[PDB]
């Protein structure tokens, strides 16, 4: 086999860096070994990867979009795989979780408080906000008229939107220290952070994914329910008949160069050794379960069960698909 080499993973929080460096220690004698570099935000990681300071990061589809734009031009090389009733899938469902018995519908969201995974993320932002704009609930004639943040802050009374910087109302519901409560890696960030924002009474609704309630409250699951687009409420387990969209899996992105082979070699081996069937204490994926949300979705989502290599000919637009890609274009 070819000679040994190293890949540099870019992390977005100290818990992620710690997990990455645990994986480093466990892979140091492999042909492809690992180092870990932490940045303040995923965008710093995109920049670092485009500048050949790091090699890979897993991103939500909304950030896969950003990573593919000039001057970065990163492409997705591996997709997360989730459980499915048929076996497995490389997409997930965006849902709007509410507490059982609060009755209000999708048509009654004005003036509510809301919990989001992060600005510009699929389930947490692009899908719910784009949907509410399309329905005419959120009035927004396009970027030139004013920011999306401004329009959302006029609609919800207060929110937690990790990463929001234009509208202070979008940080009002966030938990944590002043300097970090509205950061993209804050306590209420991610699917699980947004769920805990709802659980804690800081939002009336959490814009999360189909596994989120089960990941965080498996024994209180049916104290929650879902807001359906048709105006109904349905059980958490009914997401296939009560979702806002199906969206492409989070993906590992990388430069369009030959380092992709080493990145995939490392990941292929790592998921064989540290995947759902591992003998180790270290799990590449999760595992899911009740615990503090800042421990969740580190490097990869806790709900991932494998990675599937993306064909080289797929870029970010093909990966996300033309329809969602164009939906994101219309919000910027
Ligand atoms: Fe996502």
């Amino acid at each position: 086999a070819p000679p040994k080499s190293v890949i540099r993973w870019c992390t977005i929080s100290s818990p992620e860096e710690k997990k990455c460096n645990n994986l480093r220690d466990l892979t140091q004698q492999e042909r492809i070994s690992l180092t870990c570099v932490q940045k303040a935000t995923y965008l710093d990681c995109i920049k670092a990867i485009a500048n050949n300071e790091a090699d890979a990061i897993s991103l939500d589809g909304g950030q896969v979009f950003e990573a593919g734009l000039a001057p970065y031009k990163l492409k997705p090389i591996a997709a997360e795989v989730y459980e499915h009733t048929e076996g497995s899938t490389t997409s997930y469902y965006a849902v709007a979780v509410v507490k059982k018995g609060t009755e209000f519908t999708v048509n009654d969201l004005q003036g509510k408080t809301s919990c989001h995974t992060g600005l510009g993320r699929s389930a947490g932002w692009n899908i719910p906000i784009g949907t509410l704009i399309h329905r005419g609930a959120i009035e927004w004639e396009g970027i030139e008229s004013g920011s999306v943040e401004q329009a959302v802050a006029k609609f919800f009374s207060a929110s937690c939107v990790p990463g929001a910087t234009i509208e202070q109302k979008l940080c009002r519901q966030c938990k944590g220290d002043p300097k970090t409560k509205c950061a993209r890696n804050a306590p209420y960030s991610g699917y699980s952070g947004a769920f805990h924002c709802l659980k804690d009474g800081k939002g009336d609704v959490a814009f999360v994914k189909h596994t989120t309630v089960n990941e965080n409250a498996p024994d209180q699951k049916d104290e929650y329910e879902l807001l359906c687009l048709d105006g109904s409420r349905q059980p958490v387990d009914n997401y296939k008949t009560c979702n806002w969209a199906r969206v492409a899996a989070h993906a590992v992105v990388a430069r369009d160069d030959n380092k992709v082979e080493d990145i995939w070699s490392f990941l292929s081996k790592a998921q064989s050794d540290f995947g759902v069937d591992t003998k180790s204490d270290f799990h590449l994926f999760g595992p899911p379960g009740k615990k503090d949300p800042v421990l969740k979705d580190l490097l990869f989502k806790d709900s991932a069960i494998m990675l599937k290599r993306v064909p080289s000919l797929m870029d970010s637009q093909l990966y996300l698909g033309f329809e969602y890609y164009s939906a994101i274009q219309s919000m910027r």
